[PDB]
């Protein structure tokens, strides 16, 4: 047995399978920070904390001794509980598809909003500090009119330039922001194929954080520790339903403050 | 012999060719359904139903037993009876090329806007719930200028996006629909080009349905329950004609509520 | 794991066992029907219904379309709960015998009585037709006296020799009929010696039918479809108690109405 209890679980197989997929392809989805940062880990159940290498003085032990106490930033463990009906668990194994995971789906897109705003927007309760507060690059705002973000888009790529940041850039819109982008053009020309070339690497959808970022991938200025992966146990059951949870634990640590651009709402 | 009784047809094996090319070519052309559809079976002639898994509360039989009827789609299926003419018929052995192979192509037609329509408008009588009436997304509408069309399309997809569902999206017209789009320009660029990369799966000609569909085609989500694939048999014949009829049977299965989105006419 | 999570039950493998054999016994001795009967099965959990082969008229989907919706019998699920003391189960490792498995009997018994006259008496909420309102020939009446029931029976088998209908026949009586055959001599001749050369098959206990009944068991007269054979699966536990079930899910098909007489009490 392991800490998730899936083996109490009433849940058949097959179910597990189910849950399992569409758990994972919801948070795929939703999830933008993966596409972006660099992911190092699972480093596995023990870690609990990722040394910055700094140090932190401290009143010394004793005459003459010199006390550094080592830093670190602590793992958060973040968990959404979802119900599940066994109705739908036990119509698995009685071959159905539309089995109502929308339980799953919702609980896989709080997790996904709830990692991508601690990533962005930072969580400070976990002191991690996030890319928009982290970021020294003067703060751009987004328009009213879409036609002006190709502008405001070279503009950052222009600080990113000018601070010293190499590409490959990528574009990080808020859902409506992506919306608007979506739909725009430009005397009918695609506006969405101006910023393909203006972007020389992705522009990607991101529901959960305000605003837009613009963000080099050139590697080594962002990394989202893993500890554990998106996992799935079980917290309880009826006659009627299973309480599981989603589940993960990670930090985030923002190494290149000049590396990012944060356009605000 | 066969349910078929091709057999006992006054139709030469030439004009069995000739008939099951015209029949094959016309419904390939028209069923817009099998594009976007998963596509399950043939299963065999023994399939009368599908099980849904689910189960249905009935009258115990006696004390303190407990009943569960368990739920199951019927499949139905459909027939169009077409008549051709001998003398079209005997032409072919002649080596005849133009024998009026009209009737065929009519109802080959009329099969494939029956089974779209029971795909996507549904079918009461069959319980085929279909698309339109088993989307849970907000019903959108078509304006009537085709420049708006990639605004109500990206809005569409930013509903997609919105309840979780993946792409390949795909986006089916009826036919005036896809003729308005076909004709397009905005400010002289392909108002399809725009659309082409809209869209990241296909745009098809539809002309069974009304308004228009858009629709993932990650799989999983729409299942299309063949039981018999489209076959031709023999009704009668007299001095002057052969009566055929053009059939299939099948089930239509919406798997998934919030995968699709009905765009109104 | 399964549908019938066994693994998460309070039960050691020995009371699995134990439990096991007594629903076995009990049923194979209560049941009637899968001694006469066609037994076809189990075809699996994905089994939702049979294909009656027939076809129902319905409203065409469009113009010209005929459309005919394929005839089935949806399968039934019958589960009876029972309750076994976790005392009980737990003598059980301890090497006992005489752990009070009666709720297991009982629920076995009722189970077996269920399916029972689903197949002979049937089952309106199933749409089971069943042997009684199923059989064409005359309905015939059991006598106070049962040394007129070799006359009776040698009635009913003229009327299947008249109807066509080949042997070897077999007379299945309800409890307290066979308490009376079982105890009648006619001039101290032992009237079951009689019966044992008028019917060329067999005499079977059917505790619980009601009056009795002669058929044949040349096959394919009747065919009981099984889904899922009886299976024991897991509810619920206290401290004290295990809530079990006794489950299976099946369907009876009487495919010819002449091949048997019912003899009403």
């Amino acid at each position: 047995m392991n800490n998730l209890y899936r083996e109490l679980a009433p849940v058949t197989d097959e179910a597990w399978g189910e849950i399992e997929q569409e758990a994972t392809r919801t948070f795929k989805r939703h999830i933008a920070g993966r596409r972006v940062v660099d992911c190092t880990g699972p480093t596995g159940a023990t870690t609990a904390a990722v040394s910055t290498g700094h140090l932190l003085d401290v009143t010394s032990p004793g005459d003459g001794v010199i006390a550094h106490l080592r830093d670190s930033r602590p793992l958060v463990r973040l968990r959404v509980p979802f119900t599940i009906t066994r109705d739908a668990i036990d119509d698995v194994e009685r071959g159905s598809q539309d089995s109502d995971w929308d339980p799953v789906k919702d609980a896989a897109k709080k997790l996904a909003f709830a990692e991508d705003r601690a990533i962005f927007e930072g969580y400070a309760a976990a002191n991690i500090q996030g890319i928009r507060a982290g970021s020294s690059n003067p703060g751009l705002a987004l328009p009213d009119d879409p036609r002006g973000y190709p502008d405001v888009i070279a503009q950052a790529l222009s600080e990113l330039r000018l601070a010293g940041v190499d590409g490959p850039y990528s574009v990080l819109l808020s859902a409506d922001a992506y919306t608007k982008v979506s739909e725009t053009t430009e005397h009918g020309y695609p506006l969405r194929e101006h910023l393909n070339r203006v972007v020389d690497g992705d522009i990607i959808w991101a529901p959960a954080i305000d605003g837009a970022f613009v963000l080099s991938t050139r590697g080594g200025d962002f990394d989202l520790q893993l500890g554990t992966d998106v996992s799935i146990g079980y917290s309880s059951h009826d006659a009627d339903t299973v309480q599981l949870y989603l589940q993960e634990t990670f930090t985030f640590l923002n190494y290149t403050a000049e590396a990012s651009v944060a356009l605000s709402a």
